[PDB]
């Protein structure tokens, strides 16, 4: 017996093998399964992610909640018109605790991955259950952490996985700053001075026409002019995070620590 | 699509061909069961196949490719000698990848075991194990089979899959198959053929010791694990690597009444292994 599923109303599972049933159940009668996998405490960049899956004709979207080691989300994706919303507990996704793992490829030693050098392979892992949990058609992840981003299309590339990585261009505020659930902790002057990596970033592509150093002399000047902006790093690459070819298309990554607040965001830069 | 003659046996190159070809099937309600080899195929093999094969309306795929990374250039290839006897069952799928469609980026990610790997037959090999997950991974996203069928002859390595398959949420059932042996009880392997008449003849040991222990084991783990040592320590130049008693998860519990022994040896410079259930006092 597949588990209750009512049509264009939210449905909320928290078993495993509850959605995994629903989902095929949905898949063999014509749906095609889009994944927004969230940490929860949704906001506009969630939203985003779930207008775009929302677009695929035929489409049932799964909203996965996951916090990987209320009431709230729940009513904003009812208000999107979300059929599935999948809030498993950490027992459920882990019921034999750590064992097999993901070991990401060595892009994930660098970038993000120096200060924080087992948080992707924590990333992958859990990316990859949920695929095999809802077995999506498509899978939606915001453009803000890029290099994560690029691990997750080198996982669906190397364990040959059958699914589209959809990026969503990153929403930001009115003034240029990436969403993030950081942003609110920031006092009103390291809030005003975050937007120098937004600011940085829209220089250097704009600046690119005139080269690749001259990007980043663009990008690194506005970081320059903001106080309290600790870079930790700026970097230039191809789109896959390979080294930055010659001329051509790529993206340029910066990350930086404002008082306790570590902030991240990136840019497509074509060069010349 | 490719083309697929049903009852006839269809070999596919391409990841892209057999993943279409296996989804054509499925949707048609055929089940599909993959056995997944390293090609020089025996008796063992076949029972597998045959195992598959008994599955109602199943689509038997062997896929046959010599992992470079769990290792190599000795390994035995006889590609001629393996799709005949797929022929001869009545195999309609084989699955022959080139070490560049299955990795076209080079080692890149990769499935890291649990801390099994690094016991028995990973001790000495690291990375052994990673090799071998992350090419049955591969394998099962590519023909994503309704069962994948594994012989108990490498026990460690069935244990490790089945935590692959239930860590990752996999929707397949793997089924080991009781291990195949010569009429001695010679455990069926690749590796035989390296025996020369003297070591084939001192071989019988392991599989001797382990039914051995067997029997022995309602006088409890000590009798049965010291009936084991007298079998090998008898046999002319059998060298023992290990010969030890576990749960049949192998894993970060005791033993119960019921369990695994499981064995290694050198014979010259063939590695034998074999296994078997053992039943502890009552049972
Ligand atoms: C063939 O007759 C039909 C076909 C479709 C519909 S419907 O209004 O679009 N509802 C469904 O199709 C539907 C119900 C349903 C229930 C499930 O678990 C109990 C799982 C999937 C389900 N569906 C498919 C869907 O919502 O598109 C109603 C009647
Ligand atoms: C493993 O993949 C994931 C997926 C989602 C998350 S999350 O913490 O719930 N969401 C975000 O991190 C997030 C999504 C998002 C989307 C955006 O535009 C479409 C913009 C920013 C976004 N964030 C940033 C953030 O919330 O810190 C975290 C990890
Ligand atoms: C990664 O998973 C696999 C799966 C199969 C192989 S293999 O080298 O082609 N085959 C075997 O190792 C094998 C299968 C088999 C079946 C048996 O009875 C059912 C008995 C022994 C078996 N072997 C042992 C061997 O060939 O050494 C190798 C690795």
């Amino acid at each position: 017996a597949i588990p209750a599923f009512h049509p264009g109303e939210l449905n909320v599972y928290s078993a495993p093998g509850d959605v995994a049933d629903v989902s095929r159940a949905l898949r063999l009668t014509g749906r095609r399964v889009m994944l927004v996998p969230t940490m929860g405490a949704l906001h506009e960049g969630h939203l985003a992610l779930v207008r775009a899956a929302k677009r695929v004709p035929g489409s049932v979207v799964v909203v996965s909640i996951f916090v990987n080691p209320p009431d709230d989300d729940l009513a904003q994706l009812r208000a999107e018109g979300v059929e599935i919303a999948f809030t498993p507990t950490t027992a459920a996704m882990y019921p034999d605790g750590l064992r097999t793992t993901v070991q990401p490829g060595p892009l994930a030693a660098e970038l993000e991955g120096g200060p924080r050098p087992t948080h992707f392979a924590g990333v992958l892992t859990v990316v990859l259950k949920l695929l095999q949990i809802v077995r999506p058609d498509r899978v939606f992840f915001g453009e803000k952490d890029y290099q994560q981003l690029v691990l997750i299309r080198q996982l669906v590339a190397d364990f040959n996985l059958d699914v589209a990585v959809v990026g969503v261009p990153t929403v930001r505020e009115a003034d240029g700053l990436a969403m993030s659930s950081r942003n609110r902790y920031l006092d009103p002057a390291q809030r005003a001075a975050a937007v120098a990596l937004s600011a940085a970033l829209t220089a250097a592509a704009h600046a690119a026409t005139a080269g690749a150093q001259a990007a980043l002399d663009a990008a690194r000047a506005v970081l320059d002019a903001a106080p309290g902006v600790a870079v930790d790093y700026l970097e230039l690459r191809d789109i896959g995070l390979g080294p930055m070819p010659l001329n051509g298309s790529g993206r340029l990554l910066v990350a930086a620590r404002l008082g306790t607040t570590r902030l991240l965001d990136n840019i497509a830069i074509e060069i010349g």
